[PDB]
């Protein structure tokens, strides 16, 4: 029933009762655990050519509406009762319904709060929500996106934000941002399969070129955006350079580091995930906050399938790359992460290190235990890619489950 | 696609399907509603003491499954010998309520148990285990002799060899053979007046139990604990391991000359001794096993965990780092040097050890071998990925499926 949750560093115990509120199934079963899998095999967000089962939708809507009125301490009030009737009325006559801006703001904050893989949830209550449901063209999407970036960047003093475009509708195409993030570096396939730039963005870089983009030939060329309005081909838009803040990477004491010519953008803005609230689905809702240093210094720059700069830094450090036992990889990774933190701090751009971030998450777990009786969390994504057990979250048991409102993965539009 | 879990490796972009999980005969802690994969001790396998003899119907099915596994491994499934063995087991259980394994069945079962352990990253060595049969043991004193022989053979003066010693299985309404200590070699943990602990905080309870049973405690930070061995229906007996048999390694650093002055050290032989080995329904409550250490076990967990020796701050201070702010990455830097020291020192003393890079690379080979041999490999991601430099190793980028296969090693309640 209710799982016992233990923290092995402190010996403390809690019981997660919130998990009983989950209504959506994960990938695990008593026979085998699939918790380490990145994407679902079925829990996707299948096509929307037909109207979602009124019965199903209506139960999800009532539940969300109930959540909303409880949040404003007006449960069972007159407004609550009437809002429910409104929702009932709209679904029965049209097969769908619409949220009020206040409910949308509450829903977006709750989705972030419920995101099991996010370690920055202590900030969940501070989110600027831009209502972009009044959008009817790719060109208008571009304007909203540019305004999101300017606001979020704030000259280095990053502010969390999300822009919500029109919801999905039966039998009609979705509004979609093809890019995986608003700002990404190009990846050009060259010679013998090798790649100049970010290997993770090969497919999108090619699609952009296919749609008329004049490619560059550098390692850090910011990609243009491919925005798509319902049932229309995606359109190409180049982001004004002055809008895209970047940070030149240098090291506090290693004079030669800057000579590597490395850099990274200041704004992390996932733009290909789906936001679900009360049964309604928002296929284009880019969100952003600020980077945790390991995302850049460890994963983006050191992953074998990414920039893979470990060996270069090791050679410049004149380390012994002859054997694993010298821990040259470990030493290089630490300096690279140090350079990232040093550079962002020098450029006066917001960023948080993995120690500070995990400490804040533990506080978040405590806050949620008192407030809701639990907190859905995915251990493999919460524990940092380097120095895992050196952080507090490593020693904390976690229960993972799906709560709604939620952010979910969805098929690539092409 | 295939009606089995699809598993992806994000570094290579390759895919595999796990069909071996279909063989699982025991449920884990997860459900479609929520994942409990991160729990260290979810009340599942937990071999809680089940005194009164087990349901002849349950044991029989488990026994039949194991016998089928054994005959399959030697390619004689369905043979006359196979059907005769099945008859023998069913008859023995019918008259006595339990049954016994043949020598070769025990050897096969013990290796399979290791092969099946989801939390072990050193499984590429599973086929080379030395299995010591101690099922004739009849006293606590004899358990000590068997244990000392295990330590001598396994240690082999620095060139470690994997081994396991199996004592008598649990019997109908009779006391179990039990080793009270968590490992054959462990450092004492002494509770101080101010509330702190000198030594290893993880062993405070066992240390106090040893004292309660007549052990005269020391006062060091690295005192090797004595063994509390228990024979059927008897109070446990205390035995001190001869120092010459317990090989230890003083820690020093390759370039930081002052590290040696810290007086740190660790023992060479990791030997978990409180787990239960289950084979075909039969339960071996005392069956210690050992191989060799992966460097992060010592350098990262044992030495740097907050609830263990917790030496991070001391080393950072020696390196003159800024321990006042997280962004200086003082914890990360100290940890790296501590791990290098462990590797350097074991190499210097010629004691077998494997770094986390070499170990994870070998585990990837094991996964590839097992994909072909059994169609999958149960693995606990959180335990397989190392505690430092996680994504710098290949296993981090490999998805994994976790499930319970038998034979298996399971946790069991403390005897006290
Ligand atoms: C304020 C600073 C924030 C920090 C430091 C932060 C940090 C992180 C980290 C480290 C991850 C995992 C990244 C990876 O391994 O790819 C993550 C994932 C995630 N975060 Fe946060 N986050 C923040 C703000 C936000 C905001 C504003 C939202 C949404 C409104 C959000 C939603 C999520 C979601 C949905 C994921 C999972 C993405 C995926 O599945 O790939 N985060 N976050
Ligand atoms: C040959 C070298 C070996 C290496 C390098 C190795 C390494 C490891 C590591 C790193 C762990 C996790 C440690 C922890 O986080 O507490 C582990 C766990 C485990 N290993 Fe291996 N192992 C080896 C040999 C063995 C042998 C010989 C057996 C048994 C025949 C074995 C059975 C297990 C089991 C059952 C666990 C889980 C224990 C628990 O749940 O606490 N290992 N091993
Ligand atoms: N910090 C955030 N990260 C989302 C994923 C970014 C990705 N790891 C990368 O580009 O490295 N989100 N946020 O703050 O909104
Ligand atoms: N390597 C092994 N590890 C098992 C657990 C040992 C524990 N982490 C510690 O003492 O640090 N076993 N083995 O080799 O048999
Ligand atoms: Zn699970």
């Amino acid at each position: 029933k209710f799982p016992r949750v233990k923290n092995w560093e402190l010996g403390s115990i809690t019981y997660d009762t919130l998990c009983a509120q989950s209504q959506q199934d994960g990938p695990c079963t008593p026979r085998r655990c699939l918790g380490s899998l990145v994407l679902p095999r079925k829990l996707q967000t299948r096509p929307s050519p037909g109207p979602p089962p009124a019965e199903q939708l209506l139960s999800q809507a009532r539940d969300f509406i109930n959540q909303y009125y409880s949040s404003i301490k007006r449960s069972g009030s007159q407004a609550h009762e009437e809002r429910l009737q409104e929702v009932e009325a709209e679904v029965a006559s049209t097969g769908t319904y619409h949220l009020r801006e206040s409910e949308l703001v509450f829903g977006a904050k709750q989705a972030w709060r419920n995101a099991p893989r996010c370690v920055g949830r202590i900030q969940w209550g501070k989110l600027q929500v831009f209502d972009a449901r009044d959008c009817s063209s790719a060109q208008e999407m571009f304007t909203y996106i540019c305004n999101h970036i300017k606001y979020a960047t704030n000259r280095g003093n990053l502010r969390s934000a999300i822009t919500v475009f029109p919801q999905r509708a039966p039998g009609r195409g979705d509004f979609r941002i093809w890019n995986s993030q608003l700002v990404r570096y190009a990846g050009y396939r060259q010679q013998d399969g090798s790649v100049r730039g970010d290997p993770a963005n090969v497919e999108i870089t090619e699609l952009c070129i296919q749609h008329g983009w004049t490619p560059g030939n550098g390692r850090f060329d910011v990609l243009p955006l491919l925005l798509q309005a319902p049932d229309e081909a995606p359109e190409l838009f180049v982001l004004p350079p002055e809008l895209v803040l970047e940070v030149p990477l240098e090291h506090p004491t290693l004079e030669w580091f800057a000579a590597l010519g490395l850099r990274w953008y200041a704004l992390p803005a996932v733009s290909n995930m789906l936001l679900e609230i009360g049964g309604l689905e928002f296929s284009a809702a880019p969100f952003s906050g600020w980077y945790m240093s390991t995302e850049i210094g460890t994963r983006n720059l050191c992953d074998p399938h990414r920039y893979n700069i470990l060996e270069d830094v090791a050679v410049c450090m004149d380390l012994d790359t002859r054997t694993t036992s010298s821990l040259w990889k470990d030493k290089a990774a630490v300096e690279i992460n140090l350079a990232v933190l040093h550079s962002f701090q020098l450029a006066k751009v917001t960023i948080v290190d993995h120690h500070a971030a995990t400490v804040s998450f533990m506080k978040h777990l405590d806050n949620e235990q008192k407030a809701r009786g639990g907190c859905p969390a995915d251990w493999a994504w919460i524990v940092p890619p380097i120095s895992g057990s050196l952080t507090p979250v490593f020693h904390q048991e976690m229960v993972n489950y799906i709560l709604s409102p939620a952010f979910r993965y969805q098929p690539d539009p092409w």
